[PDB]
Formats: structure tokens, C-alpha cells, sequence
């Protein structure tokens, strides 16, 4: 009820602060390499910060099926999540190609999962093993091709990869629980709870991702970026 | 939906699956290699359509909209795979980057004014059907000129490649407007049930059957297919 | 009102009419370079004229919390602006990751403009403000980096560019001011005459602006597309932070 509402805005207010910095720092280096990582932050921060503000006045909640369904978390998702997949494979140097298969099982994650949060108690679970599924693959990449490529490039790119890459996996494998637990399947936490920690996660998953990504040093992004190192580290990969 | 319909959605659905298993795993085994795009494109195609046709058996896709019953999640289905098949034969031809795009937004134009007939009246359901039809047109054109053009200056063993998945296509994908115009969103001659018969048989057909041979062309040639 | 019918038919014709005059363009610079631009006016010029026949038959104009809301405009904008900000991002020369940023603060435009488009009278004006917000931000990248990576393009290129950035300018400033002055916010307007001006707006912004491109020599077209000549405004622009 008002823990619900009080948990929105901790989202939405922790969203506009990484905005402000990601925003800040992104137009500081508009001529420079590496600029997309503070601009991808802050796209990720704001399409954030406008979906959470749609929960905020209720705009982008609505009972489906005698559930109270807050699909706008997945209009968030089907959009930051893919980016930051984007933004962590830049740096990895993994091929472009592979990236868009990972963005795009992304894509079917969050879609199956907006499918079960609008579905009855048998099949919302049957969705949930199919977003699931996906969310394996994905991990699958992140710990193969994302490491395999990352492992050849230089030394203080393949250190912020694998921060990165753990600070992803260890945060996005608590919201499927947090699905679970929630009104989407077993109704064992309360809608507070599932919303406390859901924008926990959130700005985890996200200004706090970010920054690990911005505070790498301008010389570490540029590099991250370059075209020769990242077609240096596609063919590198290739040969093995 | 009735009988019938459950029965074929449920091979499409099947169809779709096996397809995943297949496509999914040759695109995993060529991850390092070049022509890896090609069953990766494969299996996402089916892999989508599996979901959408998942969907529709469990009437999550399947709505009355305007009196009559709309099958909303093919065109969900649709508006994603066949772009991407257009996408896969135009990187297979050897297409410009920026023509691909221009078939490709032809296409969605195609999906999303047929979409707009499947919910419209008998009156202006048949003006959307036209209008869908003409772009359809202008990609079999496309198809015929620039994709034949472009895969005629490649190794001669891709442009008999491209011809065969292109035929295949052709002749594929010109039966969907008249199921579409003879099933319930125009002219009522074929029941729904016969109407889906129709949509999974060419929906195997046109992912599955054009899928395997893609597949099936060899890994040295998918390679130089992707280069 | 029969004054909206009237001028959604004027829009929805003005549309054809770009779209018979870039189509045959486009299929006249077949293996040319530069041919994108046609190309590029032309599916402009056919996503609005789509979507202004759903608006005329109805179909994507509905009444949503009882407001008439031409919701199909939204549907048309969120495609058409963001390539209209990427055909001039190529003609400036600018670089590719900085046209997506355009282009997705365009989108984030179209869409929390959406947002306002259904919401109460207390909200529609807050989602107004975000909206106008990053449409600031885009005209400060018109003025920022679209400028200052032309400039440093052919003389030719540059004037083609900055005509169209004062055009997009100065017909992109009055959406926002049809917007709040219409049946979205204030509705001072009426519903008819709100009609007349996005589609005198659109028309322009549109077929104007797409033939103000086509109508450059076929030389400025094929240099403005150049790949090469690309990388090098890119990487002059990159490099002189001076
Ligand atoms: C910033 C928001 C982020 C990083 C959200 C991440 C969300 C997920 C990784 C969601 C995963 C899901 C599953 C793995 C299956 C069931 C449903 C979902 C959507 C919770
Ligand atoms: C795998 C699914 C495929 C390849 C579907 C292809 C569908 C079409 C080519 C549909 C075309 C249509 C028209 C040309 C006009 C009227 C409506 C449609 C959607 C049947
Ligand atoms: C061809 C159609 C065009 C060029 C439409 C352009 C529309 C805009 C620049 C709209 C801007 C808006 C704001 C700046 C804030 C409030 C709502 C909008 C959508 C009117
Ligand atoms: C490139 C590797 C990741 C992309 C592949 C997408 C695979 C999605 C897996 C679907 C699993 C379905 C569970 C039944
Ligand atoms: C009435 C619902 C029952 C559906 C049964 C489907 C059986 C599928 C037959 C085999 C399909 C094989 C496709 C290649
Ligand atoms: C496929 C290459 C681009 C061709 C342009 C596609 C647009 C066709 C629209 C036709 C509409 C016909 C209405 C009667
Ligand atoms: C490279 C293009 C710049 C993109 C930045 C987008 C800015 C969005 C501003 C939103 C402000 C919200 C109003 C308070
Ligand atoms: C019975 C629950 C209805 C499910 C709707 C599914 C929407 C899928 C959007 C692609
Ligand atoms: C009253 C209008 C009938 C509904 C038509 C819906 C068309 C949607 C086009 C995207
Ligand atoms: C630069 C701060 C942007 C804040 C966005 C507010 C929610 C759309
Ligand atoms: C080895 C680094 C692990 C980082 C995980 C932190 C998540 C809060
Ligand atoms: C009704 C109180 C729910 C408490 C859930 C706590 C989950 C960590
Ligand atoms: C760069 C040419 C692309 C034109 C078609 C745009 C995709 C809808
Ligand atoms: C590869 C498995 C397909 C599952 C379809 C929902
Ligand atoms: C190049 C990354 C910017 C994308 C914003 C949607
Ligand atoms: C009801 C307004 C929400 C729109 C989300 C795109």
C-alpha cells in the first residue's frame, strides 16, 4: 500500500540522480572515445526514471486477471536490459553478431516474463520456466563467448569486464526470484517487499553498474571502444 | 479455438520446436566460425514463432476484437520473423546494408497494414488488404531485381543458393495474402479451422523448410555467404 | 468536426504526393550513391500517409479516458522523427553513436509526449514538461555537434545542412505549442484548426523537408553519403576539441 509507493520512489529518485551524473559526465566527453559508455548509462538511467514515474501515478499498472500488474516494469526491461548486454559486450570485445544474439534472447526473456506476469496461476509458472530458460543462455554467454573474448584484450579491460560481468550476474538472478516470491507466483512475500526489493536491484543493476563502468578512467572506455583492439579481439577469439 | 484449429496449432507449434533444437544446435557448435549468423537467424526465427504459436494454443494471442475472432499474435510473429528472413536472404545475396533496411521496412509495413485488416470492417478490411498487397509487390520486385543482382556478382555456388531459398520464398510467401483473403479477415469461403491448416503448413515451410536449407549448404560456404 | 476530416484528407494527400515524388526519385538513383536519402524521404513520407488514414478512418483515433485522442500521430512521430534526425545526422556528417543518441532522446520525445496525450489534466502538463525537456536537449545537438561536424564538411554539405536544420528548427518548435494549446493541454484551439496545423506542419516537416534533400544536386547527395567521407568529418570532429 504505502510501502509500495514509498519503494517506487526510491527507484525513481536513485534513477534521477545516475541520470544527472551519467548526463553530466556523457556531454563531457561528446568528442571523445569511449563516450558511449557514460551516454548508454544514461539512456538506461532515464528510460528507467520515466517508467518508474508511470508506476509512480499508476499509469502502467493495471489488474489483468484479479492481479494488480505492474507491466511497466517490462517496458522498462525490453529496454535497459538489452543495453546493458550491448555495453558490457563492447567492452568484452565480442563480435557484434554475437551481441545481437544475446540482446535478442534478452528480448525473449522479458517478453515471456511480461506473458507470465499476466497469466493464471498453472500457466504463469509455465512462462516463467520458458523466461527462465533463456535467462540460462544468456548466463551461458556471459560466462563463455564474453569471457573467452575479454580474456584477450589487455589486462585492466579484462578486470573491469569480470566486475562488471559478476556485478550482472549476481543481481540479475535475484529478480526471477523475486518474481517467484512476488504476486506473480507464490504470493509469499508482500507487494511492498517485492517492490523494496525490486528498485534495490534496480539501482543496482543500474547507477551502480554504471558508475563502476564511468569510473574506469577515460583512457580505460576509449580503449574498451577502439575499433582496431575490438577487431583485434573478435579475431583473436575466432581462432580457437 | 475449435477442434481443428487446437489440432494445427499445435503442429506448428511442434514444428517450431524441432526446429530450435536443430538450428540451436548448429549455431552454438559455429560460434567461432564465420557463416554463424546464419543458423543463429534460423533460430531465433523459429524460436519466436515456437512462443508466438505457444501463445495463441493457450489463447493468450487470440482475442475478438471488432465481433470476429483475431489471431493478433501473428502478426506479433510476423512483424519480427519475416523481416529477419528478408535480413538472412540479403546478407546471403550479398545485399547493400542499407537496401536490406528498406526491404525490411517494407516488410513491417506489410505485417502492420495486414494487421489492420484482420481488426477492420468487411468494408475497409479488404482497402488494407490492397494496400498490404501492394508492398508485397514491391518486395517480390526487390526480391527479383536487386537481391538477384547483387547475389549474381558473388561465387557461383551462393547465387544457386540464394536462387533456390529465394524460390522457395516466392512461392511461399504469395499464398499468405490468399488464405488471408479467402479466411475470415476477408471473404469467408474457408472456415478457421481450415484458415489455420493453411498458416502452419506454410509457416513450417517457409522457417523450418527454408531454415534446414540454409543450414544444409555446407560451413565453408555459409562462411563465404558471410564475409 | 468536418473541419478535421477536411485536413487530415490534406495531410494524408500531402503525404501521397511526397511519396509519388521520392518513390520515382528513389527508383532513379538506383546504383547511384546518395540514393538513401530518396529512400529515406520516401518511407517517411509513407509511414504518415499510412497513419493518417487509420486517423481518418478512425481506427486510430479513440476516445481514451473520453478525451479524443489522435493517438496515431504518436505512432507515425516515433518512426518518422527518428529517421528524420538520422538522414540529417548523415548529411552533417556526424558520428554514427551520437545519431543513435538523437535518435533515442527522439524516441524518449515521442513517447512521454504519448503519455501526456492521455493523462488527466493534472499530469498531461508534467509529462509535457519531460517531453519539451529532451526536445531541448535534441535542438542543443542541432546547435552542438550537428553544426560543429558539417562545418567542417564541403561547402556545399554545410549549406545543405544548416537550411535543413533552421527548417526542422523553426517547424519542430510549434509541435510543442500546437500540443499545449490543443485539446492535450489548454484547449484553446479547437479540435478542427488543431488538425489544420499538424498537418500543415507535418506536410512541410516532411515533404518540404525531404524535397529541399532530393532537390540538392545528385553530387551533394552521393558526397554527403560517402563512407569515407564520413570517417574523415568524424575523425577531424573528434579530434579538434581544441
Ligand atoms: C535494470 C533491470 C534489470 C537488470 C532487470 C533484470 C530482469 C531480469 C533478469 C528478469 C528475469 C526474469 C526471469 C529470468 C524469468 C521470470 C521473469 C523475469 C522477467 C523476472
Ligand atoms: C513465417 C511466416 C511468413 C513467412 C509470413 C509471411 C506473410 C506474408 C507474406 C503476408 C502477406 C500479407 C499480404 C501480402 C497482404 C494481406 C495480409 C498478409 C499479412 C497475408
Ligand atoms: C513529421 C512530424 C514531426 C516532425 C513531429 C514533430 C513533433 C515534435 C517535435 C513534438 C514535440 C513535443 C514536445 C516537444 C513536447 C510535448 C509533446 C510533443 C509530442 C508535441
Ligand atoms: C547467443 C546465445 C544466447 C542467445 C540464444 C537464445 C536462446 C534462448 C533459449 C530459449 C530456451 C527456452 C527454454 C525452454
Ligand atoms: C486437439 C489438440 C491436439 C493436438 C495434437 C497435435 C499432434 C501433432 C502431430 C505431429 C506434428 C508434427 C509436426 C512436424
Ligand atoms: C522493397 C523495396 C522498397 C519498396 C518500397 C516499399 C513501399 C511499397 C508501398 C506500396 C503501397 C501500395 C498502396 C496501393
Ligand atoms: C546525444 C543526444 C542527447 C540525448 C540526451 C537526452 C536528454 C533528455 C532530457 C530529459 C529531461 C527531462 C525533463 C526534466
Ligand atoms: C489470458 C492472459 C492474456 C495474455 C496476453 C499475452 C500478451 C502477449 C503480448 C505479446
Ligand atoms: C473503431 C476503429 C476500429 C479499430 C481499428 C484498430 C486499428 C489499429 C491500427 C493499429
Ligand atoms: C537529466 C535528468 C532527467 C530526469 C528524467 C525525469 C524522468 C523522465
Ligand atoms: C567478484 C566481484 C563480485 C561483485 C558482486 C557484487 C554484487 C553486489
Ligand atoms: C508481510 C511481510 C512480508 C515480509 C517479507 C520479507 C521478505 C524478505
Ligand atoms: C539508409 C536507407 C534506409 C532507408 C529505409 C529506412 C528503413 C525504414
Ligand atoms: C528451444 C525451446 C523452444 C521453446 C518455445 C517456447
Ligand atoms: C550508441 C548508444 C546510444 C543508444 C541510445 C538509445
Ligand atoms: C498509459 C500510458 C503508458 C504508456 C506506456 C508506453
Amino acid at each position: 500500500s504505502g510501502m509500495t509507493q514509498f519503494w517506487l520512489w526510491v527507484g525513481f529518485i536513485g534513477m534521477v540522480i545516475g541520470c544527472i551524473y551519467f548526463g553530466m559526465k556523457a556531454s563531457a566527453m561528446r568528442r571523445r572515445e569511449g563516450m558511449e559508455f557514460p551516454l548508454e548509462s544514461f539512456f538506461i538511467t532515464l528510460w528507467a526514471a520515466a517508467l518508474y514515474l508511470t508506476m509512480i501515478l499508476g499509469e502502467t499498472v493495471t489488474p489483468i486477471n484479479g492481479q494488480t500488474v505492474f507491466w511497466g516494469r517490462y517496458i522498462d526491461w525490453v529496454v535497459t536490459t538489452p543495453l546493458l548486454l550491448m555495453e558490457l559486450g563492447v567492452i568484452a570485445g565480442l563480435r557484434p553478431k554475437l551481441i545481437a544474439g544475446v540482446m535478442g534472447a534478452d528480448i525473449f526473456m522479458i517478453v515471456t516474463g511480461f506473458i507470465g506476469a499476466v497469466e493464471a496461476p498453472p500457466y504463469n509458472y509455465l512462462w516463467w520456466l520458458i523466461s527462465t530458460g533463456s535467462f540460462l543462455a544468456i548466463l551461458g554467454s556471459l560466462l563463455t563467448e564474453y569471457s573467452a573474448s575479454a580474456k584477450r584484450r589487455n589486462g585492466r579491460i579484462n578486470s573491469l569486464f569480470q566486475t562488471l560481468r559478476n556485478i550482472l550476474i549476481v543481481l540479475w538472478i535475484c529478480y526471477p526470484i523475486v518474481w517467484i516470491l512476488g504476486a506473480e507466483g507464490f504470493h509469499v512475500i508482500s507487494v511492498g517487499w517485492e517492490t523494496l526489493c525490486y528498485s534495490v536491484l534496480d539501482v543496482c543493476a543500474k547507477v551502480g553498474f554504471g558508475f563502476v563502468v564511468v569510473s574506469a578512467g577515460n583512457e580505460t572506455l576509449a580503449q574498451a571502444s577502439n575499433s582496431d583492439r575490438i577487431m583485434e579481439t573478435v579475431h583473436s577469439y575466432m581462432q580457437s
